[PDB]
RNA sequence: AAUCCAUUGCACGGAUU
């Protein structure tokens, strides 16, 4: 699957250092992405399938787009962040 | 908790008398 480049309120981040625990990762992600707009939530799972990944849900698509373009490749816990838009809407967004 | 193995994965595993 080619990188998902169609704008979405949610950015999908992968290539994250898997040693960072869930609480610290969410807190560090919030601290860094909050300069782009209002974050609705950050979904992190350390399961086999979902580890090394995170979903940052912005209240506005414009915030997600700026976040993606700006933070693409940022060296984080010694690995360049890889960012795409989520393929589908987050449920929080989908109810709104 | 820690170390190790395996995992690059689009959601809402495994090992350490």
């Amino acid at each position: 699957a080619v990188p998902e480049t169609r704008p979405n309120h949610t950015i999908y981040i992968n290539n994250l250092n898997e040693k960072i625990k869930k609480d610290e990762l969410k807190k560090s992600l919030h601290a860094i992405f909050s300069r782009f707009g209002q974050i609705l939530d950050i979904l992190v799972s350390r399961s086999l399938k979902m580890r090394g990944q995170a979903f940052v849900i912005f209240k506005e698509v414009s915030s997600a787009t700026n976040a993606l373009r700006s933070m693409q490749g940022f060296p984080f816990y010694d690995k360049p962040m890889r960012i795409q838009y989520a393929k589908t809407d987050s449920d929080i967004i989908a109810k709104m």
